[PDB]
Formats: C-alpha cells, sequence, structure tokens
C-alpha cells in the first residue's frame, strides 16, 4: 500500500529470507569487491548508461512483466502495456528498447556459495559442509515471454509483419525482414539457411492479426523465426560471456571450470508464456560456442561444462560437437549449476552462469522459483550485485568496457 | 542396458520431460495430500494389496505389452508370452489375474492442470493463462488389447472354449463354453445375454491358429458375454460416481464430472485392427444410467461425456432420452481437461482418466493417448505415482469400497 | 401411346420373344389341360373371387409398382400413388387388399421347360436337348417392394403405428399390434419371441414421421417386424403349397422332388426396393416347411430341394434342420430350379415353385430379369397360366378350393 | 478344404452377394465392354506384363497379406514370409517388386452404382432410387502396410539403404544410406528427406525389427519424401490422363471424386499412421500437374477429406492454386452424386485399391475399395474371371510419360 524506500525495503527481504544471516562482515566485503560489469561498448557506451541499465529495473519480474514488484515494494499496476509504454528518459524504468540494448552486459563476482540444488523440483537442496566461491556471471538472454522485447528482433508474424529497430540492424544485414517476402522466399519449404516457420513439434505456431497465439496445421498465419540474426545476437552474448570469464581466470591465475548454463532456454523460451521454443533456439545457443571456441583459445578457459537435462537438447548437444576440434574441452552433464567437487575447486577457478533478467534486481524472485532465484538464494549475489548492498557495481573502476570486433574477438578495457 | 533405481529413473524422466515449469512447491504439497485411493473391497482387500496394485506396474506400456519400459529403465524382454507367464506373488510385476483384480481401484487427486488438448494429433495443445485445478479420476477400464486380460473374461471362441474364478459373479446364469454358447444362439446373432461381434454385416472370427479374420460364417465367429460385461461396468461406474461424490462433498461442492469413454479407443481394439467400441460402449452407458437412476449423487451437478463419434452420440442420445434423475447428464466434443472459469467457480472440476493396471500413472510420455495428454498438461506424474507421493501407499489416503447387491457403495 | 387389346398384345410378345416358336400345337393342349389354381377358400371363396385374382392384373409390373405395363400395353402412369388408391371393384385390377388376399392362392401346371438357368447372372442357359415336363408351382411371397402391401400386416414404425387389417387379424391374435407399445415390450432388447427391430447388418433400419426410411443407430425410430404373425402368415402358404404338390404327385402316380424356392426373398424382400431384410425373414420361411413336414404326412412328396446361394441363408438352414426329424427328406443345393437330371425326371414328380407376383401376369418381365421371368422363357408357362392363352385357368373345373384347419392339415376341394 | 477353380470360386462369391440385384443383363454388356487399362508403358511395356499384373493376384488380401484366400478359395499359408519370397516369374503371384511396378496401371470402367456409403461404420448405406453410372478408376497407391512394399522405396531405418533399381530415377540425386542420412539432417528435415513425427516422439524401428515412439533420433526412420514426390506425380498423371482421355471418349467433362488413395490402411506402419507426412505429397502432384497441363475434359474435382490436418493441408496447399480445372474439397462419400451432376457431368472416382488382389477385394464393407466393390457393378467389369475382355489389348492404353509429365497415350 504504502512505498518504501528501496534500499530498505531490500534489506527488509535478506531479513525475512534469511540471507542476512549466511555471510560474515569480512566475507561479504571480499565477494563485493569482485563485482565486474562487462559492458558491450556499441549498446552501454558509458558510466551513465550502464548504471542505468543496473538500477532503472524493477525489484521483482516474473512472466514477462504480468507480475512482480517495483524497487519500493509496490506491486505492478493492472494495466497490460504499462511498461511497454514507458519512454527511454523516464527517471525510474528502462524503456522496451533499453531493456534490450542493457542486455548487452555481463554482471560478475566470486560469490559465497552455500549450496547447491533446490530449484527443479526434483533436484534437491545440498549444502556445502563449509562455503566456497563461485564466479557468476549474470546473463539476461533474449526473452520471449511477452511481446515487445526479443520478440521484435527474431519473430515475423501477421501482426509484426517487419522488423523495425535500428539500434540491432547489423543483425539483419542481407536477411528479411518482411512477413510477405518471407513466405514467399520459404516457398513449400518450412526452412531455409536464414530462417524457419516454428513448429511446436508437428503443428505450427501461428498468430492471429487479432494478435493471439494459436497452433496451425496450416502454414499459412505460422510465425517465421528469424534464426540467422538470432545467431548474430549469440555470438555477441557468448563473445562478451567468454572474454570475461577468460579474464576473470586469467586475473586470478587459474584456468576456468565454467558451468554454461542453458541461458534463456526456460522461462524465455516461452513465447507468451505458454508455447516453448526452446528447441529452436537452442542449436544456435550451442553453436555460438562452438563457432567462438573454434576461432579462438580461450587460455583461461579449461572446459565448458553444459548442463542438459532433455533429451532432445542432449542429442542436439551430441551431435553440434560431435566435430568440436578446440583447445578448450566441452561437454555435457546433468549436474547442478553450483555443484562442484573439491578437486575441481583445487584446480579451477569455478564459474557458472545465472540466466537473469535485465529488468529486475539480481536474484529476482525471491522463493526456489527459477535459475537466478536459486542461485540469489544459495550464493552471496543478491548482496554482491546488487547496488543496494554493493555500490561498487555504480564505480566505473569497476566496469570494464568490451568492444566486439567483426571476427568477435573481444578487446577488454 | 544397466538399470537404474526406479525412483531416480522416474526423476530422470520428470526432469528432462519439463512439464513442472509451471508448478510451485506450494501447490504440489496441496495437490499430493489431496491423493486418494478407492478400493473395492471384494478384489483389494487390504493395505498390502492396494499397495501391491500401485507399485508392482511397468513404468510405460506400449500397445498392450508389446513394449516399453519396467520401473527401472530397462527395455521390454523380445520375447512373447513373457507378460502372460508371470505368476501371482512374482516379486516385481503383477500378474495377469492381478491385473483384472487391480482394476477395481481409483486413484484420484485435486491436480494442477496447466494445458488442455494434444492427444489426438488433430486436439490442439492450448496453454491455460494460469493453471487450474481439477479432481482426476484415474480408472483403467477393461482391456481387449491382447488375450489375456479382459479378454478372458468377455469373449468365448475356438482357442479359448470356455477359459477366472474370482469374477465367477459375474456369470451368474451366463453360458461358459463356446459350443454351448453357438447353439444357445441357434440361427440369431443376440439373446438377452449375448451377441456375436457384428464388424458390419460380417463377424469377427478367431481361427484355431489364433490370430482374428471377418467372417460371415458362425463357426469361428467369437462370442460377446454382454451381461457379464455389463455387470463389471456396474461395478467400475458404481466405484467412479461414489468416489466423485465423496470428493465433491468434502470439498463442499457439487462436481461437474467429464465421463471419458473409458476403454472406448485403445482398449477396444482387438489384434491390432478390430474395434469393438460400437459394441461395448452401450453397456458403459447403461451403467450410468441406471445408477444414476436408483442413487442420488448430491454432490454431482451434472456429467458430460465427451464423444466424438457419430455411432457413440447416437448410441447416448437413445439411451439418455428416457434419463429424468436430479444430476443432469449431456453430451459434447470438448477436451477432457477443458473447463471454463464460470464452471470452475460453480462446480468442483472433475475428470476421468483412462488408465492402464500396469503402468505408473500417465503412462506414456508423449502425446499418444488421453492418459499421456493428462500426465503431460498436469500434476498427475507428482500426484498419483508412489516415487513423487509416497502417501498414495499410506493407508490412510486409502478408502476401501463396499458394493452392495443394490450397487450402492459404502465407503471407509 | 394406343390400347391395344390384351389378347392381341400378349400374342405380341410371345412372338416377339420367340416363344411362339418353342413348343408344338399338341403339347401346348397337353400342358394347358393340366392347369390348376389351388385357392385358399377362407380368401377366395368362389369362382368369381378366383377368376378376378386371375384376371385383374397388370402385364409386368417390377420395383413396387413404379415401373410396367397393363395388358393393354400402355405404360403405368407417373401419378405416384395410382396403385395404392385403386378401389375394390376397380372394372381391371386389384386394390391393394384384393392383391393380399389374391395372393392365398397357387397355379400349377405340369409344363414344357426347353432349358434351365439364366436369370442370376452368373447362372449360365443351359438348354435341354429335348423338352422336359415339370410341374411349376405359382406362388406370389409376401411382397415389401413398396408400403401398401404386405408391409401394412408385419411392420410397426413412426407412421405405421397400428396394423389395421381385419381380414388378417387371425394372423395378429394375441400378438402385440402397436408400435408404441411395442418398443415398451421389447424394453431395452431388440428381439422378443415375437417381434424384432430391423438390424442391416450393425445399423437399425428407420423410418421418419416424414415417412422416409434410413439406416439408423439409435433404437429409437427404428421399425419392428411382427415375425410371428408373418409365421403364421408362412403356415397358410407353404401349407397350401405342400398339400398341392402332394396332391399334384397323387394324381401322377409318382412322389415329387420338389425344388422349394426362396419364394419372397429376392426383389421383395427389399423395403422400399432398397433395404434388405432377407436375412430377417428366411428363418421363418424355413422353420414353416419345418414344422408342417414334421407334424403332416406327404406320402407323394419323395424330397424337398432348397436352392439356396448366399452363405448366411445356407448356415440358417443347417442350424434350422439340425433338429430336423420328420419323414420327408429336406436338403438345400446350389442347383438351378429347373435343372433336373436324367434319372430324377424317371424316378419322381419334376416340381418347382415359380416365386410369382400377385398383380402381373404369370412370366412378369420378358427378359430375364427375375426367377419367374427365367422361368416364363425357359418354360410352356405363358401359355399354361395366362388366361389370354389358356382359358381353362377361368373354368371352375380346374379350381381346387383349399381348406386349412387349426391344426394346418389342408382339405381340397 | 480342397481347391476350386478361380473362375467357380469367384462366381461362387458373386452369386451369394446379392450385390447384382439391380442389374440388368444389357446394362453388364456396356459397362463390361467399357472397360480400359491404362498402363506406364516404363513398367508394363507388353500385354504379357500388363496380363500378369492382372491376374497373378490373390481374391482377397487381408491386412497386408496377413490373411486372405488365392483365386482356389485356399487359406493363406500359416508361414510368415511366404509372400515376401514369392519369386519374379512364379506361376501364379507376382513378386513384391512386381508387385510395385504392377502398381503403375489404372483398370477404369463405366459402372452401374446402386449405393453410396456405407464403409466408415460411422457412414450410412444409402441405395441409389435408380441406379447411376460413376467411370471408377482403380488405382493402387503405395503400401507401408509391411515392410517389402514401398517402405522400401521411401524409408531408411537401423533394419537395413534403398535397393530397388528400376526405381532409381525416384532416387537420381538423393541419398541412399541411413547412417549417412542421419549425419545430413544433424540437429530433422531437409529439402529431400524428413524424420517421421509423431508429435514430438519420431517413429523408431530397432534392429529386432519392430516400431516404437522415441524422442531418440537414433533408430528413428526418415522419409525420402522427393523420391515419393515423383512416384505420385507419375501415378497423378497417369490418373488425370486417363481420366481427361474417358471424358473425351464420352464428350462430357468429368466431375472426379479424388479419394484419399493411400491414406489410410495403405498409410498405417506396424499401428502407427503416416497419413499427415505424406498427404502434402499427394496433393502437391494434383497442383504442380494441374497448374502445367491442360485438361479440358476434367471440369472439377473433389478432393473427400475427413480429417482436420488434411483439411488445413488441403487449404494451405490450394489457397495458391489459379489453374483452370476447379478443385475444392468436400466431406461426401465417394459414390454420392446429385442428379444435376450425373446430368451435368461424367461422373468420376478413385478406387483406392489393391495391387494383389482382385478388384473390389474383401467382401464386407471394410474398405473404401471394399465398399465400391458392393456398391457398383466392378466386380463383374474390372475382373478377368467375370470380363476376359480386361486382357484384350484392344482395351489396353499404352501411357507414356515424358519428363515434363505430359502424357500420350497409346
Ligand atoms: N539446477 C539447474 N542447474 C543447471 N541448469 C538448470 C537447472 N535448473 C534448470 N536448469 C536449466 O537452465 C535453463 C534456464 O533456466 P531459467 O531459470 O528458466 O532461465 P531463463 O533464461 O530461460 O529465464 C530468465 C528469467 O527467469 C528468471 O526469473 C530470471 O530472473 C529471468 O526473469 C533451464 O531451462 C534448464 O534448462
Ligand atoms: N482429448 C480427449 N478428450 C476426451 N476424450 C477423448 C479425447 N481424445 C480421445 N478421446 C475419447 O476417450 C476415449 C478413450 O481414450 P483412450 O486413450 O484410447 O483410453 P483407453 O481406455 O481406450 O486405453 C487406455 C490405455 O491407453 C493409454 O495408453 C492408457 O495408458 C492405457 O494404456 C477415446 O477413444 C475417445 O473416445
Ligand atoms: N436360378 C435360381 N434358381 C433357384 N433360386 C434362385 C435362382 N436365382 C435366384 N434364386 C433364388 O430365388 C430367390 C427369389 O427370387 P426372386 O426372383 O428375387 O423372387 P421374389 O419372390 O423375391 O420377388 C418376386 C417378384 O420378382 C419377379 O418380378 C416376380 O414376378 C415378382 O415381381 C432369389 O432371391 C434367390 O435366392
Ligand atoms: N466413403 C469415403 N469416401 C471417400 N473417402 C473415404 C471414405 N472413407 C474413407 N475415406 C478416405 O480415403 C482413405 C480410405 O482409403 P482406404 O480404404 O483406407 O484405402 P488405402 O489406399 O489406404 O488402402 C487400400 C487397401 O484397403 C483395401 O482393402 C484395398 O483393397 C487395399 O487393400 C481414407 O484414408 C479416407 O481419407
Amino acid at each position: 500500500m504504502k512505498a518504501i524506500p528501496p534500499k530498505i525495503w531490500f534489506e527488509t527481504q535478506l531479513k525475512g529470507s534469511g540471507l542476512d544471516k549466511k555471510f560474515q562482515i569480512d566475507e561479504l566485503i571480499e565477494t563485493q569487491s569482485s563485482v565486474r560489469v562487462f559492458a558491450n561498448k556499441k549498446y552501454l557506451p558509458d558510466t551513465e548508461t550502464i548504471n542505468e541499465a543496473l538500477t532503472k529495473v524493477t525489484a521483482v519480474n516474473v512472466s514477462g512483466d504480468k507480475s512482480g514488484y517495483f524497487q519500493n515494494g509496490l506491486p505492478f499496476p493492472n494495466e497490460a502495456g504499462y511498461f511497454e509504454k514507458i519512454p527511454v528518459g523516464h527517471p525510474e524504468l528502462l524503456s522496451p528498447i533499453e531493456r534490450l540494448t542493457g542486455s548487452k552486459k555481463i554482471v560478475s563476482s566470486h560469490s559465497l556459495v552455500t549450496a547447491s540444488g533446490g530449484y527443479p523440483l526434483t533436484n534437491p537442496l545440498l549444502p556445502y559442509r563449509k562455503p566456497i566461491r563461485v564466479s557468476i556471471f549474470s546473463l539476461a538472454g533474449p526473452s520471449f515471454e511477452n511481446n515487445y522485447l526479443h520478440y521484435r528482433l527474431f519473430l515475423l508474424d501477421s501482426v509484426q509483419k517487419i522488423i523495425d529497430s535500428p539500434l540491432f540492424s547489423h543483425l539483419h544485414d542481407g536477411l528479411p525482414i518482411q512477413f510477405d517476402e518471407a513466405k514467399k522466399e520459404l516457398g513449400e519449404y518450412d526452412t531455409n539457411k536464414l530462417m524457419a516457420r516454428i513448429r511446436l513439434g508437428f503443428p505450427y505456431l501461428a498468430r492471429f492479426s487479432s494478435g493471439g497465439f494459436y497452433p496451425s496445421f496450416s502454414k499459412s498465419n505460422a510465425i517465421i523465426f528469424l534464426s540467422e540474426a538470432y545467431f548474430r545476437y549469440q555470438l555477441e552474448d557468448v563473445s562478451l560471456l567468454l572474454a570475461s570469464v577468460n579474464q576473470t581466470g586469467k586475473e586470478t591465475g587459474k584456468a576456468a571450470l565454467l558451468k554454461a548454463t542453458a541461458v534463456g532456454m526456460g522461462f524465455f523460451a516461452k513465447i507468451d508464456c505458454g508455447y516453448d521454443i526452446q528447441h529452436i533456439i537452442f542449436p544456435y545457443y550451442l553453436r555460438a560456442y562452438k563457432k567462438l571456441l573454434s576461432e579462438h583459445k580461450f587460455p583461461w578457459i579449461a572446459k565448458i561444462e553444459f548442463p542438459i537435462f532433455n533429451e532432445i537438447q542432449q542429442e542436439q548437444f551430441d551431435s553440434i560437437f560431435e566435430d568440436y576440434d578446440g583447445p578448450t574441452k566441452v561437454y555435457r552433464s546433468t549436474r547442478d549449476v553450483l555443484e562442484f567437487r573439491e578437486e575441481e575447486i583445487e584446480k579451477y577457478l569455478p564459474a557458472a552462469i545465472n540466466p537473469s533478467d535485465a529488468f529486475a534486481l539480481t536474484g529476482n524472485e525471491w522463493g526456489y522459483g527459477s535459475v537466478e532465484s536459486m542461485i540469489g538464494n544459495n550464493s552471496s549475489i543478491r548482496f554482491d550485485q546488487v547496488h543496494h548492498m554493493n555500490p561498487l557495481i555504480l564505480d566505473p573502476s569497476h566496469h570494464v568496457e568490451a568492444q566486439i570486433n567483426k571476427d568477435h574477438g573481444v578487446e577488454l578495457t
């Protein structure tokens, strides 16, 4: 009912959750000073815009903005379209286009981890005898939960007949961006090299011009996924990721063991929060690693472990990486994000992706309702990567600036 | 080819399935504690037998035992009669007779439902905006898919001339031998107790070599003991109605019951390609009409029969044109798990899961049948499978049902 | 389009068909003197009614009065319902009720037969080297081809809810005659010991209130067949036939080999000329023989051969006659009506049923369109059993008066 | 028990059926003389080979050679593999491969029809007031009912490469080995092949020989979709040419009922319906051929379609279409026509037939062919026992199908 000051609302959640009893004063000083923000320069060109991306967010945000809390603790309004109508320059909240461009960053900390597991219902909470430290790289992947985030970059349909987003125009260079021309180019096929109709198994995913989605056995209204443009987006994300992991291992003097969590393959892969696109987009996530790991050494990333639990995903992995030559070892597992053996921790920098949200504080929801929230409950990440608790995330000396060349080489600061 | 511990195998299927994506641990605690097992005392007379019926099954069972997986993940053997030969008291698997007596239970749970549709290829899968709750009653009807389950109670032929003593009450003055059945019929095909199976004008016939074929001759044509089947259906449906009614009373709301055509699909095909649903459906329907005409179910407001087949549609209309009773009866072409927000507010949503007495609830993991569609659109694999919900094995979650001579059902 | 005198028209068809070239003058006088009319006196009480039955008929009549010719050569009118409206006492034509009472007679002759076969498309014309003589008994069975002949005696439906035929009320004594009540007595089941819903294999045969027939999966609207009434009808026809065949053997000094053709089981078993109920009535045909042959003596009937070509019929025969203990030998064959071999002709009186029409001249159609027309082409039956050619059929000394007691014993004149 | 001379056996079945009751000797002389055999010369190049395709068959064949009767009335032998081992040249029966090449013919006849409906139990048997005449074109589609007919031309699995060499043009430019084809798809469909989707599960076959649903891509079979398309283009262009020719000789344009040949019993592997996979290539063969050639004696083509997926695929594939022959779908039984249509048009219909049974096949009402066999005079017109004219070269039409898919006739 009444709005609370945001720091005080956040610390009220730390007390209620019990997380303010897990970590000692001196431990939080260590993990908090290790915070880094790797910002893609093309999208986050200076200290003001980075710090706007980190602060002009809600506190809890799920179901594609349909429910959650503002930083002052008041609930989202019941009026749909509230967040899609936010203009650039709003004083408190990122606009849609600023949520896309502000997604081109990675926040890392060498955080304390007291437990692993707990999120998927069948994955028990397993406490560590004593806390370990993992470098956690928070990466907010493409979201398809609503119609006005990355839906606007990678889908052609009867309501969104053209792609319009000049800031991401490089993603569509030489690629079709109009719905009708795309249907003719495909002909009587579902796929070509640059694009593919979406199948949910056998039926098509279609959208009425009215606006609502529906499965159909007809090609006519079947939405088309701009797969090569999505692949170009992933190459920007994974490029930044591997560069900032490699750099973290270098500064530590230990090669990384990286848990390549399936960013964006869960909640973010559900168009309208109900049509699972994961089997379509996941191969391009995997091919973005394969391309980068075959063209660069990453001498301080020793091995990349892909936690993969679904049989189709597993065989997509085995198929994409049958070829894989590169020096970094790549392999899949059914092990939890935050589970490491004591032997690997002595040998490698333990590192893991937090599949995050560019419009919520790090940790997002306070239950075990997602991977990020699980991590937010098993680690010090809400102290280390939330500006209310760690002002250093706002300090420019904790920002690394990233320039992604055309070969996808990354130069850091 | 290495065995996995059954709970761990199940959890692995759950984890990879992704069906639980919208389930909250707070809700699963609720749904799982709602689980009940209504066991016909005549066939399932103690905790041990009920719990054996719940657990000594396969994980997945395709095509009436033709293939699948055991709970340890290992495939079915490539050898015929393997399941037919299982004796009572086998350490892991129910025997054929135990599969018959073990379908005299009903497993229910007020499960979460996240989508409806999906099973028949033509039936679009449709996500709910917000997960709803439906009390889902799992009932494995008679199976004719192979010839060593319910085929042995309701059909006479030249391979099984007469061929079960715990079901002897199902044949009162009903003949027992194939040759005697042919004589009592004479030149006709039907009396008040049995009937040959018309596929149209030809009959269904069995070579003494096994294997079925159409025939205009009456000498190999099989004979269906329709009265024993009707009595069996009265035992299922009265247990069903009593379970639904008692469930309504406990939540203090009358039920909207989806009366799924249990046993009218995969379970109604003999030898791959001989559908007999047009002959058995009326006795399924008349079971309801008798019980609804002789009893008040004050906590069942209405029973909607989803019916997609013209013959079934006409058989329903003709059977219930008499119908007067208080609980309303009608038919639709609506998906079993599709309910309107208005009906959820007014009624306990209820639906039958047409299940399998030899597989874990949900059975197959695709969308290849009504049960597995339900197993993917709901939390039923968390609520009605002992690996995830040990409450189902707990005698405080069992209701013992005694079905009397007037078919009244006394509960616990 | 101009009327011809009936005897002249009949002779034009005899010449047109080649029938006038087949028999010698003196042979035809012998065959013509043998004509007999066995008339059930309960229905045909005097010479005048018997002669009206024989003469007040069409020339050819098929499809339940839809097609054919009058005896003056004109085509039937287009008025649907013309024959249904014919009153008792019309100058030239039997009324529907007189057509029922009129089929309680049998017209026989010891006729010449020049060939067997020719009718069913699979049954080849087989000439005899020399013409033989067969005693041919013309018997018009129940017809269901339209709604206003025997349909009025044995069927209950939504438009014909009660059977109102006082002349046939002994057939229905103590039996149900009202549709609604009958559905109630049948109840859940399809078959009484007195009635049965009609099934065309799996579906029901039903009739709308608006008059039309249709197959249905519902038992509401399903027409009900009064099987016990029809059985009592068959006992009248069959005891008149055996009595008259028996008497014919007696006057010949030889015992009959009777070809018991399946009268009423072809064209006449098709309700509306489209819905075959042959499989329902045939058992009552066979049971009439089995009853009568078991309870009465026929010392001039050596054996009875049932030509039966349909597999169900065959199995109905075998099942109905397994129990048969009576003195006269009964069996089935697939041999043509008129086909006898030399030794049978010498040992026995060859006898055969002509399944006739009570409202056409004997022979009926002139092609090979039916059992009757086949006989009509292979034999002298059109010279012998048609009054234009043989006025003796009109002479009361050629009429035999048959009385049928309660026991179904028959006294003749 | 004891063999019967085949002509005698067939007449026995006919006489007991009752189906000829409204047929007149005079009419049968006409229907029988209308018989024609349109043979693709590429597969049936002479009178001898055509007459062998017509006569060296079983009488009735149930469930893909599982049960039936030979033309002498004896049952099938209780020996699995009997029919797969029939050799080329056997004295009485076609080998599997001759069963494939023997499918490339169409037997037509302007037959009497006394009723429509009956086959699907749900479909009412409705007698015509008077018998009509319908030019019925018997065409046997690909059979996938067992593994040794057309399964060998179009599927790849773990239990075998395609082996059949007179159908090599169907594969000219397409791959021929299961393992290597698994690697092309990599991560399920390309321009020439596709895995079979039952939904999210694939259809798999393990080496033991059975079929089973699977989420794994390792025993999942694979469909030479482009090979099948080229096969359908041979069938449909023969079908359209012969229908067009029959119109031209009657002086009437055809109303063709384009029955969903091969999409029912013939689409079931092992109960594993693949109809949703193959039906679009059947439809696309009509669309291609009708857009690129003229059939001045085909007025319109009514596709009877009863399944929601088929209907949506039809609407989608023919949305584009603007050829001059009208195309539309219906839910009307094959043999059901209106008075006005019979008068205006040449009624015409595909009988989805069997290449290894006498036309009509089973004698119940358990399929479209056997429904047609009971509702028409097709058993008198298109079976050599009753109509020796079907064996006469003057009733055979030689079809030559060029590479543009135009068809020259005789
Ligand atoms: N314990 C686990 N260990 C490793 N991987 C896992 C685990 N559990 C699930 N996964 C895999 O990790 C995949 C991704 O899990 P998701 O949490 O849905 O991430 P998103 O990027 O799609 O959605 C981001 C939003 O959800 C949150 O609210 C954020 O704050 C955002 O609002 C899962 O599908 C599994 O494949
Ligand atoms: N979406 C639907 N909603 C309601 N009813 C439906 C629906 N789809 C079909 N039906 C009707 O519901 C009827 C029954 O559907 P079936 O799945 O064959 O149930 P069974 O009792 O015969 O076989 C149970 C076995 O199959 C499974 O593997 C189980 O695990 C068992 O192994 C259908 O015929 C339709 O009339
Ligand atoms: N060659 C044969 N030999 C013996 N029986 C035969 C033969 N051919 C057929 N049948 C059997 O004989 C059965 C009856 O033959 P039907 O000709 O239909 O007589 P109806 O009594 O029903 O119709 C009488 C009307 O047809 C005429 O126009 C009359 O004049 C009437 O108008 C057939 O079904 C066969 O089982
Ligand atoms: N009344 C109908 N009218 C039009 N189409 C229909 C109708 N009924 C079903 N269909 C549609 O048309 C398809 C029915 O075709 P099918 O009879 O299964 O023929 P096949 O080519 O698959 O197999 C032929 C074999 O079965 C026989 O024994 C033959 O002798 C062969 O042995 C259905 O799938 C419907 O879409």
